């Protein structure tokens, strides 16, 4: 019935981002894209901390598609043998049948494949919802990513000017909730069923014991920095399936923020810090103006320093001592001073 | 004084509103609204846990009360003798005197008169304020609700286009604290005034043992479910007087939002989730696109999930394969798979 | 290099902010600032409760710094020898090395001179931010504070008419994590560094045991409460550090809030309760309608109360009884009401 050019996309892991035009004129077409459900023990802090996760194509979050509006994305999910427990997936940007996940229930061993039509742009997050406690269990478990669906003209800034990127990062953040034993080491168990009801405890008393990007504590960090260049503009797509965020760029800004992740609408401009409501994704723009390491943090800075919610940008370039310089030096404090 | 018309309004039970009318040229009115205090032990949750709530006629939520930009707003609070404590009633859209609430204080035996201006549009918590650590008891024992003041044209797109909508729902969300003994069992009281000091300690660690819509967890499930039709615009007015929510429709959208809840503002358009901040109400236009079941929830999907925060909607119409269809049912995964 | 004229600016003790213009006709300056880090002991609820905080300039939070577009700040940083510890300092207003951070790191006997280039409009938040868990554990000692840059023309409506405030005050909110003993008593400590681990291990649970405006419970309340007549339009600064706020004025309103505190963006108008990102600093306008006291809260009214986040206005003028009036005073229920 639906008689569209088809073309197959090949995922990536994040924080990168698959091939993909901004502004197309292209017409619409049929995007097809693959998930596989994987369940596995990963590392998630420094310190070696394991949990078992749930993922869709082994990483946290995972990946992001990109599409533009009027597309059709047929999405194939698949559920290894090796899987111990039901998946699905639900798109934020889809309309109907509980964004897809009352069409998508999957036992191991089992595919699917569903059809959605993108007529809402943006940034949205997909979630697995197999149904009750099994959904917010299966997506603090790792079971989450975001779409984007951009017009097809590009980026815009709500006057009619367009707005393109150079670079483009996605940025995942996951709330854990790692069971403790009475003298507050992390437990580690054989499979995720075996984790459930310890997990569930601790989910229910809403903190978590980890906050991270990309899956892990310091998975952004040192060697994994995201690289940028002075001049260049930068797409930084954030991404909470389940609590509340706030992203902070420290050295720069967010030039152009959607923080509500919705391309409709105009996006605000020189924020310091932004907000992703839990369940939600966003996306920040911002024009790298001085070189050196920046770090994008969430601004519950207990989270950031301390539950693992740190990532690095090094940024390369010539520094430009109009915007900043250090006059002085440290140096001792005048014996006449008062 | 004052020598306008008055109008009576009888209030309805949440999620239902009383009836009005979107657009009107009617002038200005005073309307004329009562509000009665009901301490009473409630059930709310699905395990049957009580707790002694305290009410604005009788309902977690209050009622929705409606009225229009210019009208003057009469309360007859009333607080009747069977009640054991004060009470009183502080309305976020009114000007002066703590909202209303230093000039409402009423013991058991007791009734006032306020009468407030709705100078100013959109949605509005109203709650108790009884003075000092009262204030938080008395509005998370469930004494708050909501206003609306519409524009006299009606609600539109901040773009000069009307927005009309069919039906209206009003979602009030409540965060509560219930005491556990030491084997995490919850406690029962037989009076609020004997189950407060326990309560206040688990207030002080922020964290609600149930966060419901309507008084209790699945109190908008089964066959209370909230009924729409496909094609139908629906209103979804939230409160939340004292925590943040961050509400979403699975399966749908917010084509208009107002998160902020003021139709002085433009709205939003096409939001996957939106934020109501503690103390405040917003409200969210949709148009349904599909049939089927919708959740409505927090997308703290722990809350949601597990501590009682998930309404449904039921929608009756035909489905639109062109927006969602699968493409193929679940089936075992081709042997010749890589 | 840099040739203009130098402007030296004496800070004062929040919630006051130091003299300034709001529309100028002056071009750029340099203007000269100083910060004194001073570690101390301080009271911080009204039982008496100390804790080793750490300021700038003997005050939590730290001063209000006002210039305007384009002018160039230089900010000399001193950690007197009686300090124990390493400061800095990060503008979240300043482009480049963490906002300043890398470039003022300062030991006990020294200081530094940074300058920073004011390209970007609006409230901002600094604070200090040592490296790793340094950064959080000095943060919610009480390192932050906020700088404002005003347009050159002054504040706007977003729609083209000027808006000018009658006053300033700057609203400090500060979450501590005071660290208990066994039977729940606070502990105290001979300095910061001996109360780091106890206090690293409550700041992992994320929940604050005080959350305070002006560095104290009360701070703002009885003979400190903040002064305004009615008919004044008063702006209040709003700065978080490190966790989220929902600003609200009890009897009034925002009539014009930049929630995320940036002057680029169009003011939303009418709001009863605004949202403050951890990590940020916002602004709300009001003009005074009603004479009496006002409460300024948290509108987690949990966190108000029973926390310590109230600060009071008290507001001279006449009663504005079309606004609101009681009609009738509390009076028996009528034996003949139903
Ligand atoms: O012996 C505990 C010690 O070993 C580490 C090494 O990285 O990890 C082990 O213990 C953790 C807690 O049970 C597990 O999460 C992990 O799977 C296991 O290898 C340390 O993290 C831990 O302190
Ligand atoms: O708005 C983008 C996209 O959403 C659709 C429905 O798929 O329209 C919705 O939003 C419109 C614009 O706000 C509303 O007028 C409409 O009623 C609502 O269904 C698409 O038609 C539109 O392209
Ligand atoms: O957090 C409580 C307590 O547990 C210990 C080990 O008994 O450390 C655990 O908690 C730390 C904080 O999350 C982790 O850094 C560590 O991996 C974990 O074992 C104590 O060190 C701590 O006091
Ligand atoms: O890219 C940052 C990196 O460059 C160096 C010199 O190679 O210094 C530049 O950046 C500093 C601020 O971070 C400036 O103060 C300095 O003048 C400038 O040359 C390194 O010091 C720095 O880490
Ligand atoms: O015996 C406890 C058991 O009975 C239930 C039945 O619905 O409720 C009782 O106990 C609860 C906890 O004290 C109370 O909240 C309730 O008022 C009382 O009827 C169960 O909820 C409970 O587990
Ligand atoms: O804005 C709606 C409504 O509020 C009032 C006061 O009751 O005006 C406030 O907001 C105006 C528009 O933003 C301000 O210009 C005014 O100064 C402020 O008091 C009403 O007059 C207005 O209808
Ligand atoms: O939550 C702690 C612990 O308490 C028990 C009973 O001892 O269950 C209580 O808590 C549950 C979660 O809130 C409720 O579902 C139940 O109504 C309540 O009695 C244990 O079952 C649980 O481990
Ligand atoms: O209203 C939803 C309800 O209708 C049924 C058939 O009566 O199926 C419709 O909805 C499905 C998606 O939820 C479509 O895939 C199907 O093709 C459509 O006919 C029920 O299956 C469904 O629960
Ligand atoms: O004896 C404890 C009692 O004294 C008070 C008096 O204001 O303060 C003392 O104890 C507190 C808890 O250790 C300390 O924070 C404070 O520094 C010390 O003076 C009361 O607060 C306290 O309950
Ligand atoms: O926007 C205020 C201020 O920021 C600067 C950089 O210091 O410009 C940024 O924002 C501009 C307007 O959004 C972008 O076009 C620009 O690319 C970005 O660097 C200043 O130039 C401007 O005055
Ligand atoms: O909060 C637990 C418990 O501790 C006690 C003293 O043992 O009070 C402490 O906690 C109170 C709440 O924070 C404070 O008001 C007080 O300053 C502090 O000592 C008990 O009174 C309370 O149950
Ligand atoms: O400024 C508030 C203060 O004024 C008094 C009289 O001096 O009353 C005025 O304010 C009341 C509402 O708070 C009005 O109801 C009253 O009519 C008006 O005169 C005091 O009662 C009040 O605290
Ligand atoms: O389907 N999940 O356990
Ligand atoms: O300025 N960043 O914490
Ligand atoms: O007035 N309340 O307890
Ligand atoms: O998509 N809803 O969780
Ligand atoms: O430098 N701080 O401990
Ligand atoms: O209305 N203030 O809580
Ligand atoms: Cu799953
Ligand atoms: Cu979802
Ligand atoms: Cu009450
Ligand atoms: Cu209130
Ligand atoms: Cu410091
Ligand atoms: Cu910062």
């Amino acid at each position: 019935d639906l008689k569209l050019p088809r073309q197959r996309v090949d995922l990536v892991a994040p924080p990168f981002v698959h091939v993909h035009e901004q502004a197309t004129k292209q017409g619409p077409k049929i995007m097809e894209f693959k998930l596989v459900v994987q369940e596995k023990k990963m590392v998630i802090d420094e310190k070696g901390t394991t949990f078992q996760a749930m993922t869709f194509n082994g990483s946290m979050p995972g990946p992001l598609m990109v599409v533009h509006e009027g597309d059709y994305v047929e999405v194939t999910l698949v559920n290894p043998a090796t899987n111990t427990m039901p998946h699905n997936i639900d798109f934020h940007s889809a309309t109907g049948a509980l964004g897809g996940g009352a069409l998508t229930l999957i036992n191991p061993g089992e595919q699917v494949v569903l059809r959605w039509k993108a007529t809402r742009t943006g940034v949205f997050v997909y979630h697995c919802a197999p149904g009750g406690p099994m959904i917010p269990w299966h997506v603090v478990s790792g079971m989450n990513g975001a779409v984007m669906v951009l017009p097809r003209d590009g980026l815009n800034d709500g006057h009619g000017h367009s707005l393109r990127y150079d670079r483009i990062y996605y940025i995942g953040e996951q709330d854990l909730y790692v069971p403790r034993d009475e003298k507050g080491n992390f437990k580690s168990y054989d499979s995720p069923g075996e984790a459930y009801s310890d997990t569930e405890e601790v989910m229910r008393k809403l903190t978590p014991t980890h906050v991270v990007f990309n899956g892990k504590a310091g998975a952004l960090t040192g060697k994994n920095a995201l690289n940028a260049n002075v001049g260049e503009n930068v797409l930084i797509v954030h991404s909470q399936a389940n609590r509340d965020s706030r992203p902070h760029l420290i050295g720069g800004h967010g030039d152009y923020v959607w923080e509500t992740g919705k391309f409709s609408n105009a996006p605000e401009t020189g924020l310091e810090t932004w907000f992703i409501r839990g369940g939600s994704a966003g996306a920040a723009l911002y024009k790298f103006l001085q070189p050196g390491i920046y770090a994008y943090v969430t601004h519950n800075l207990i989270e950031a320093a301390n539950l693992g919610a740190t990532a690095h940008f090094k940024v390369e370039g010539k520094w430009n001592d109009d915007l900043m310089t250090q006059v002085k030096a440290p140096a001792d404090i005048p014996t006449g001073s008062t």
